[PDB]
């Protein structure tokens, strides 16, 4: 083996925030070309239940170990928010406007 690494760090890492991305390579995603976020979300939603973060109070919502929070930073999250809150953390301008619906 013999390649570079990285040159001239800049904001995020590709596409998506490294936090996304490491979270990606962790459970084994190629992160070479730009994921669709359901897919993401999808496997999330999927990694929720395969580790069990679920929540026996309501399974319609998330409860974070530690992945999850090094990814977004929250203890609980709705496995539909999940969409969303990637939304965030990848790149590409969003345009959107006026107000915040």
């Amino acid at each position: 083996g013999s390649s570079g690494s990285s040159g001239k760090r800049f904001e995020f890492v590709g596409w998506g925030s490294r936090q996304l991305i490491e979270f990606l390579h962790s459970l084994g995603k190629d992160t070479s070309e730009m994921i669709s976020r359901y897919d993401v979300s999808d496997t999330i939603a999927k990694y929720i239940s395969k580790e069990g973060l679920l929540d026996p109070s309501n399974k319609k919502k998330v409860v974070c170990d530690k992945r999850l929070v090094l990814l977004f930073g929250t203890r609980t999250i709705f496995r539909m928010k999940v969409y969303d809150l990637l939304e965030k953390h990848y790149k590409e301008n969003q345009d959107s406007g006026p107000s915040s619906g």
